[PDB]
């Protein structure tokens, strides 16, 4: 129980990104339309095709009337590529501009080539935000430009911070990257904090909403630890950064995180009953990961329950059977699904 700093911002939270713990956090859960930071996701979805071969970087996308000053007044006045309908461009730049240059026309254009509309497209954006938990987040737009009935919250940024880090990590990549040169133009990384001296940030998006103020989702490392930060409606741009900064280094100076239970480890054997085999590995899979105050690994302790007093097949994997409980000195900070890790049908 160190004592969570104070933020001068809207809301905020910081997040471990392998244990998913929050180790502090205000109004985390109140709806703000995300505006430019919509244009995660739009990256999550590119990154996606691209993972699946579905698109290439070297594919040559032809912008549409739709991606233009002209063809949509909705454009007007927005960070833009400048884009004109019949231009080839490819998948790589254009992927680079929503990353590095925010540019909305460019997210259009992707949006076409991915999907085949905006609309398809928002569909893919809504379809990943329910598959990845985010409860509190609809998208409206491929750009985020501000629009109703679009909302998230920052919790639900930094859990889908926390996927495209972890589920299409070369688009994550992409956001370290502090410029990129279109048209023999240089297009400078708006996040302040790529240059930071104090900490390594490698992402990722800067934004505002309106009547809210300046918004930042940022994620940096320091040995084995990421921390993923998000501040909502500070006042100023200097705030933005400096309140960003102020969690990253709080999470990191105070807190470890560590994994008694490795993705794959064997935590305990049960025996099965009425099955092909006769006994069942279980373990955590991915959330063996807890994060503490430092020091206090010497008195982690890991125990598990059951929940049924014997294991009966079919078993498949991922099936919870009990709960694994983490206690630091004989409190328990820490409860865990216990997973099957090994399918067991049934005998016969
Ligand atoms: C995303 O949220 C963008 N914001 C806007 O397009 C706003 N409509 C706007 C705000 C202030 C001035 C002009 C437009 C991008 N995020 C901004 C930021 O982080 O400060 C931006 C000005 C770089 S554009």
């Amino acid at each position: 129980t160190v004592e969570a700093p104070s933020v001068d911002a809207r809301a905020w939270i910081l997040m471990d990104y392998a244990s998913g713990k929050v180790l502090a956090e205000g109004n985390a859960d109140e709806k703000l339309d995300p505006a430019s930071l919509t244009k995660i996701m739009t990256s999550y979805v590119v990154g996606q095709a691209l993972k699946a071969d579905k698109i290439k970087l070297t594919d040559m996308v032809t912008v549409g009337k739709d991606a233009w000053a002209t063809g949509n007044p909705a454009l007007r006045g927005s960070s833009v590529m400048f884009l004109k309908p019949g231009d080839q461009v490819s998948v790589a730049d254009l992927n680079k501009g929503v990353i590095i240059q925010s540019g909305n026309d460019a997210c259009i254009a992707l949006a076409d080539y991915v999907a085949g509309s905006q609309e398809s497209f928002i569909g893919l954006m809504n379809g990943y935000a329910k598959k990845l938990g985010l409860t509190n987040t609809t998208f409206q737009t491929v750009h985020g430009l501000d629009a109703p009935g679009q909302f998230s919250t920052a919790r639900d940024m930094a859990l889908l911070g926390k996927a495209l880090i972890h589920d299409v990590p070369e688009e994550y990549a992409i956001h370290k990257e502090k410029e990129f040169t279109f048209n023999k133009i240089r297009q400078p990384n708006r996040n302040r904090l790529l240059w930071s001296s104090n900490l390594n940030v490698d992402g990722m998006k800067t934004g505002t909403t309106a009547g809210a103020g300046y918004n930042l989702v940022a994620s940096a490392t320091q040995g084995d630890m990421r921390l993923i930060s998000v501040v909502l409606g500070a006042k100023t741009d200097r705030i933005r950064f400096n309140e960003s900064e102020k969690l990253l280094t709080w999470g990191f100076r105070f807190f470890e995180t560590v994994t008694p239970i490795k993705p794959d480890a064997t935590f305990v054997t049960q025996r099965v009953w009425f099955g092909d085999k006769s006994e069942v590995n279980l373990g955590a899979g991915e959330a063996g990961s807890v994060t503490i105050p430092r020091g206090q690994l010497k008195n982690l302790k890991a125990s598990y329950t059951l929940t049924e007093p014997q294991l009966t097949a079919p078993l498949k994997k991922g099936q919870v059977v009990g709960t694994i409980d983490f206690q630091l000195n004989g409190k328990s900070i820490e409860q865990r699904p216990l997973i099957v890790m090994e399918n067991v049908e049934e005998g016969g």
